[PDB]
């Protein structure tokens, strides 16, 4: 399922235009690649922009997590990793203050040090020449003695509804299932901006369609699936309707209220906080007025109410 | 508890030379090389190393082996001055780690000590003031080649011997203030096992024997009524040594007989046999220990005035 190059990978353009360069320039210097740092939101493709890199450069991959690490940090670095080879750390903005600090040395000079059985006196090993990429969502969950290490630092952006059609076909053609593409259009659409939330979308809209026996998932059949799995043309849940309602037809645009806020849901002040507003605030239907929140007039148009 | 050498009892041929080491160390103003005391339990080596203490004019720091790996260095940085005494005691008892933490203080005098404790930390070696260390085993089999040879000076204990053991109980008695005659306190040595603790025990109750007839002085008869009462030879054998080699010659005729084989015609524990009357039997030469059992020799035969075989 994974893409193996470039070419292959779906839609990150601004991001392929220079990263294609440097690869370019590495494979020409006959030297390894310098450390990258992959920015953005989760669910992108920075693991398979990973794999893709390798690919591209011909080098064997070594996939670990960030909390998976003390001493192991250096015995996986010491084994199994050759000339340069990519050392994906996912979530590198949760590794512990104690291996964070022996990062440095082994990512600027290639040395290490291990210290263990009382002697016990300092091992340096010469590591071999690697390239290590690190993933996070945030350029502030970082600490700035870190972000100066990467030579390489590039962010990745949402993709837009085709980019997302054509990986929802991608898919059904690498399954076996046959989809219109007006219906991964549809689905790309509803897809919050996130390949792996269009896979999961497909994967149910197909499941879905196969109790029907329909050969050919139709924009019909995709648009009734969608509708019982409670989406609207926007992508929203039923939750954000109900919030976006209980602002709207209780306060006209106006400030919601702490109290107000689990009043009406009977809800601690947990998921609406971090899970509900970032998107209402992305697709621009929510406005963060000093005064307070302020619903536009794309909220008043998209609830089905008459234009003011 | 002698202070200077002249008060040690009878340790003539290793007091000799001990003059001679110590006059020698104290005229070059150093401190006396390493001292191994070799000798059977029972023959007072901490006596002659507070002796040897004594005389040197320094002050002690004695331990045992088995006392707690890192207390060695609490022991020698606390109270060790210029030219300090340490005593081990039992030195074939310390453990393989704090074996392989003594052999650098004694032949660099550097120490590394454990500084951060808890887990495993880092060490720093300090420097400690030159020391004299004296051991004290009775088993030489235990010390390894390495400790031996970190040794200077490596002497040996002997028996004493009647005289020496009389000297001793007219000192046990002049602390106690019981008159005792030279040929009784001779005769109490005679029948101990070339051992203070034997001399003073078998004073003691004889002392209690003189006490309870009612007796103000302890002549050479009284003592001998005494030792017959408790049972004892002109050797220094008890009852049953005596009844050990007279089952041995009369009910097996003396050939070999084995541990489990004698101990059930005793009515002892084998255990018991071996290792309490059966060394002193040997060292006697009343017996042996052959691979097919336990023979009695012709001194067995002449000391019990049985036949010869
Ligand atoms: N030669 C001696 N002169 C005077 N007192 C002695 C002598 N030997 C031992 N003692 C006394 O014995 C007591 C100390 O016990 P010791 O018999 O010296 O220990 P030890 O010689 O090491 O015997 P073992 O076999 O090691 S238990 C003190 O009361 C000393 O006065
Ligand atoms: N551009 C792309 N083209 C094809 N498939 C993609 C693309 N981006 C992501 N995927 C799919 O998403 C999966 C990896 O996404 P994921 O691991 O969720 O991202 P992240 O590592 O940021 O969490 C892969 O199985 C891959 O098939
Ligand atoms: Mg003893």
């Amino acid at each position: 399922l994974r893409p193996k190059t470039l070419d292959e990978y779906i839609g990150q353009e601004r991001l392929k235009q220079k990263l294609r360069v440097y690869l370019e320039a590495a494979k020409a210097r006959k030297e390894p690649l310098e450390h990258l740092l992959l920015f953005g939101p989760p669910g992108l493709g920075k693991t398979t922009l990973a794999h893709v890199i390798a690919h591209e450069l011909g080098v064997n991959l070594r996939v670990t997590s960030g909390p998976a690490i003390p001493g192991d940090l250096a015995a996986i670095l010491a084994n199994s990793l050759e000339e340069g080879d990519i050392l994906f750390i996912d979530e590198i903005h949760r590794l512990s203050r104690q291996a964070e600090e022996h990062l440095y040395p082994a990512m600027e000079d290639f040395v290490m040090d291990i210290v263990i059985g009382q002697a016990a006196r300092t091992i340096r090993l010469e590591l071999p020449r690697f390239t290590l990429i690190g993933a996070t969502t945030r350029p502030g969950l970082i600490t700035a003695p870190l972000l100066s290490r990467f030579g390489i630092v590039e962010h990745l952006e949402y993709y837009t509804p085709e980019e997302l059609a054509q990986g929802v076909m991608r898919d059904a053609r690498l399954l076996g299932v046959r989809i219109t593409e007006e219906a991964a259009l549809e689905i790309g659409r509803r897809s919050r901006g996130t390949m792996r939330v269009a896979k999961r979308l497909f994967r149910r809209v197909r499941d879905f369609a196969q109790v029907a026996g329909e050969e050919v998932i139709t924009r019909e059949r995709a648009l009734e699936a969608l509708a019982a799995l409670g989406l609207d043309e926007l992508g929203l849940e039923k939750r954000d309707r109900e919030i976006l309602e209980v602002l709207i037809l209780r306060f006209g645009g106006g400030p919601v209220g702490l109290a107000t806020l689990a009043t009406a849901l009977s809800e601690d002040p947990g998921t609406l906080e971090e899970v509900h507003e970032p998107y209402l605030i992305r697709q621009g239907l929510l406005k963060r007025t000093p005064r307070g929140r302020v619903a536009t007039e794309l909220a008043y148009r998209h609830l089905g109410y008459p234009p003011p």
